[PDB]
């Protein structure tokens, strides 16, 4: 039985996303606590000492910066190279489907002065795992994120680079390192012990025509090798005050970063996560499953940053959160389609291998919980509201 | 003093490209020798036990297939995986500038069932080295080719893969295998010493162009094989195969300087590459395409001659302006290197003037304001 929907009284987020005694999410408390307790000058000195520790004296890379060429990864790599005198190799786990602006931003990243190693996993395997994750979990990104989180550490192992810097805030407030990942390497020995897109590796090979090579790209970094090679993952948001709007204007100035030419569906923003077309369906699934769409996440980030008030947040959520993303829907349906030509085995496992709109909407219904949705000739039972 | 231009009597190529006693290029004789002496069934058997030797059982990659997702690299990876039961990692040294169809073909490659590791070198460094190679050698691809040739062996070392298979004919006919003072080493006609000294580069900027460590190659038993040794390589076959199995997309329009639509269509700078070879050697893209098709038996020397006469001297206008911008070394992106150039921002007039400085009078004669070739290939 699911929890009754309550909204946080600082941001516009709900308790459904996968609160304290004043009804405030941990996220608002961490942001507000950081906006008093953090001395950014002494964090700047810690960054300069970390760079001194790792900076390469020869012509080798001293730094791995993962990212898609979005405003955050652009800021991270650009400030590490041209302000802290680092030599980052940039590395990209490929999106499902490049947006035009997303591809231009990836190129602008490279053309700001960076080598880039882009890994694009087997497109057939990726589509099958994405379709399975949509069918089983209504979570297209589930397999993708397993590969993404593994990629940068594995790339540091391959190029024998020790330092990995993510252009985002730390996972644990106060700690610039993350290290938990070892539990991913164990998850194994058995058939139905490991899972991918809500399907066991055993049944992927058994029934969907996959082999162990098709899954090599998704395996986590070997923790023995990580420890052995002294690979350290750092979060640049620990060391530098991370402000998305600042990263946008910085990336426009120094890189020619291009915002989405039109408003991102489901939200009001134009420069948050704009490289992957399937991003649209990701926020539709979370909306369907948890009653909170993309405008909720964007407005919550902007309320904590101090760029908007909770009242403007509530107005934006009300206007945009329930918008369906039509622009790429048809390409995405084709991407999710498991045809006989490309998938001689896997295609037969699906009742409707070729996805259309009606099938996707029917599938969405099966993830729409009646404690969040009531029909109107659908509508949220509970929308975020302004404070009393 | 340069050699007087003679054309080969089998194909339509000249002796200027960087002949025997019947006036036949070595390339025509080697194609003739191959279409007689080669038992392709026995070459197929040799391929099957190259594959047996290297095939991986533990679900790791057992081979590296380099390429851009053009018809050849598509064929190589697709036939190795789906016919010879290999598990290739595909590997791409990025082009200067993706064509739209080129990028869609690279994606079609990945979506035919291949993991791909794409290396895109520092775009500023690449533009500066390409502009230098254009100024000094009239050879935009020179630094690109150094990096490209190094890439696949280095990738085999990184992923700890032993077998590298190029989707092309062998370099040496008959064998399928390939075998401190900064003012000594050169890149785009410029020494490493002067690149760092005067153009604002460091050792890291040039790391991507360094060759594979030969000690590491020998130690890890990395073998480069050429698939054209083992399989009868026919460009047009690779095209129709790649269309059938991958949705390979030809150029929507005829490639400038030639008649073809699916030979090397991924890099916009490919246009200027064939213009420079024409300017320096009197032979453009139609000469290379027609010569290949004459040896394959698909056209006669006379059709070749007609195609060279109509297409070889075409200037590639479609991407000219984007390429001039690509070669432009502005102050924002190159605060140091920009000042080294008399005209940092390239335009058409500067490119044409620079071309003139490479147009040798033993190959080109003026006719009013139109350059014409002193010697064009003839039917004979
Ligand atoms: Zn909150
Ligand atoms: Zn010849």
């Amino acid at each position: 039985l699911p929890h009754k929907v309550e909204f946080c009284k600082s941001c516009v987020i709900s308790n459904q996303r996968p609160f304290d005694d004043e009804g405030i999410c941990d996220a608002c408390r961490v942001a507000e606590r950081k906006k008093s307790t953090i001395n950014w000058e002494e964090r700047d000195r810690q960054l300069r000492e970390l760079c001194d520790r790792f900076r390469s004296k020869d012509g080798s890379y001293d730094c791995v910066v993962p990212g898609s060429g979005g405003k955050d990864s652009f800021y991270a790599a650009h400030i590490l190279k041209y302000k802290y005198g680092m030599n980052p190799l940039t590395v990209t786990w490929a999106p499902h489907m490049y947006t035009p602006w997303g591809w231009r931003n990836f190129q602008s990243w490279i053309h700001a002065g960076f080598d880039n190693h882009l890994f694009t996993p087997n497109g057939r395997v990726h589509r099958l795992l994405t379709r399975l994750a949509v069918e089983n979990l209504f979570h297209p990104f589930q397999p993708f994120m397993i590969g993404q989180k593994a990629y940068a550490p594995k790339m540091a192992l391959l190029h024998k680079i020790k330092l990995v810097v993510y252009g985002e805030n730390e996972a644990e407030y106060g700690n610039p390192i993350g290290d938990e990942s070892a539990k991913r390497d164990w998850k194994a020995d058995d058939k139905s012990k490991i899972f991918l897109g809500g399907t066991s590796v055993q049944e992927l090979k058994s029934d969907f025509g996959l082999n162990d090579n098709d899954l090599d790209a998704y395996l986590p970094a070997d923790p023995q090798q990580i420890e052995e090679q002294q690979v350290e993952v750092h979060y640049l948001g620990y060391y530098l005050k991370w402000h998305p709007q600042s990263c946008y204007y910085y990336s426009v100035e120094h890189g020619g970063f291009e915002a989405s030419p039109e408003r991102t569906p489901g939200t009001y923003s134009k420069y948050n996560s704009i490289d992957d077309k399937i991003d649209d369906f990701h926020y539709y699934t979370t909306l369907t499953k948890f009653g909170i769409g993309r405008a909720t996440y964007d407005a919550s980030q902007e309320i904590r940053s101090g760029d908007i008030t909770r009242e403007e947040g509530v107005a934006l959520v009300k206007r945009f959160d329930q918008e369906f993303p039509e622009r790429f829907a048809e390409e995405i349906f084709k991407y999710l389609s498991i045809n006989l030509k490309e998938f001689p085995i896997a295609s037969q496992m699906f009742e409707q291998p070729i996805m259309d709109r009606a099938y996707f909407m029917a599938l969405a219904d099966t993830f729409r919980s009646p404690h969040l949705w009531k029909k109107d000739g659908w509508k949220l039972r509970h929308q975020v509201t302004n404070l009393e």
